[PDB]
């Protein structure tokens, strides 16, 4: 009966599914498909993304006479991935035109942001994740002429902020301490910085971080990819796989820094588009560690909305694309 209401509907679009364009913000959803759980579960399949740009949110509703309708809300992005675009698509057209980012010696940061389960971390960390298809390019890019000559080393971290502090994932979860103010460039204490000379290494990393962070839905994992001349810095690529945005003591406190952070997180990229010299990055740890990546000249950022289909993960959704379409 639903169910017949929404296939009505799909068979009126025109599917015209996802040619780079340049952005020094972009903004993106992507549509996870029902899982194998949510498939038995008879559970209702309420997103649509038609089109390159276009992401439908209908959900179905019930009058009091019992007539059903859809409950139609559109968004415009720059780019909309469908719950069939793999991560090399995703890819394409977010973070890998802020590969060359780095090279030309600027700061460059990827957002993966959306509730627990919607797939921020199968599209960041999973081989097929982003932070290792830039990992990926990145050494391609270091055999070209212009680069080969510069003498540079690629290096890594992997980090997490967790309730307002921050943690070492390539050590174990120890506790650093940042230092920021009137540093040239913000320091954080005893961070591990490892160099890889392949994707096979930074894959170990990624390995070794992501079963030391799982927690995980309640913090951001940032991994980091380093480019060094002399040991001087040449460009940094932070990609990051933000805490759940769905919203006792200890929970608490984690939610009210996640969404404090969350909030910090729009107004440094929305900053970093129209008034570097007013970014707020320091309303919160994970804006404060990234300042560079704000008010840097050559700064550039990407942020891919991730979202659950089912009905009833509408709500969430809803706040999800609400957020993205505000920054
Ligand atoms: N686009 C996708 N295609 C196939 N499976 C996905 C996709 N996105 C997420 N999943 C799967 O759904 C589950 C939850 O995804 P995850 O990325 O862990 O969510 P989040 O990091 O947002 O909590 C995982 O089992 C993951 O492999
Ligand atoms: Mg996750």
């Amino acid at each position: 009966e639903i169910m017949c209401m929404i296939r009505d509907f799909r068979g009126s679009l025109d599917y015209r599914p996802l040619p780079i364009d340049e952005h020094r913000i972009c903004v993106c959803v992507r549509k996870r498909p029902l899982n194998k759980k949510e498939t038995q579960m008879k559970d209702l399949d309420v997103i649509t993304i038609p089109s390159k740009d276009v992401v439908m949110v209908h959900e179905p509703k019930q009058k009091v006479d019992l007539t059903r309708y859809l409950e139609n809300q559109t968004f415009r992005f720059d780019y909309a991935f469908d719950d069939s675009a793999p991560n090399e698509m995703v890819y394409r057209f977010t973070a890998r035109p802020l590969v060359e980012t780095i090279f030309e010696r600027g700061m460059a940061t990827c957002f993966a942001y959306g509730q627990t389960g919607s797939g921020k971390t199968h599209t960041m960390g999973g081989s097929k994740g982003i932070y290792a298809l830039a990992a990926r390019d990145v050494f391609l890019m270091l055999k070209k002429p212009n680069y080969k000559k510069l003498e540079l080393q690629v290096y890594a971290t992997f980090f997490e902020i967790y309730s307002g502090k921050v943690f070492d994932l390539l050590n174990r979860k120890t506790k650093l301490r940042v230092l920021e103010d009137g540093k040239q460039q913000v320091q954080v204490v005893g961070l591990q910085e490892r160099e890889v000379k392949c994707v096979e290494d930074v894959l170990k990393l990624i390995d070794i971080g992501n079963s030391c962070r799982t927690h995980s839905s309640r913090s951001h994992a940032v991994f980091q990819i380093i480019l060094r001349r002399k040991g001087k810095l040449h460009g940094k690529f932070s990609l990051i796989d933000l805490a759940g945005n769905e919203r006792d003591r200890q929970t608490r406190l984690e939610g009210a820094e996640i969404n404090k952070s969350l909030l910090a997180l729009k107004e440094c990229i929305r900053a970093l588009g129209r008034n570097k010299p007013h970014t707020p990055f320091r309303a919160s740890k994970l804006t404060q560690v990234l300042r560079d990546s704000f008010i840097g000249e050559n700064s550039r950022t990407c942020m891919i909305a991730t979202i659950s289909p089912g009905m009833a993960s509408c709500e969430n959704t809803l706040n999800t694309l609400r957020y993205a379409n505000r920054v």
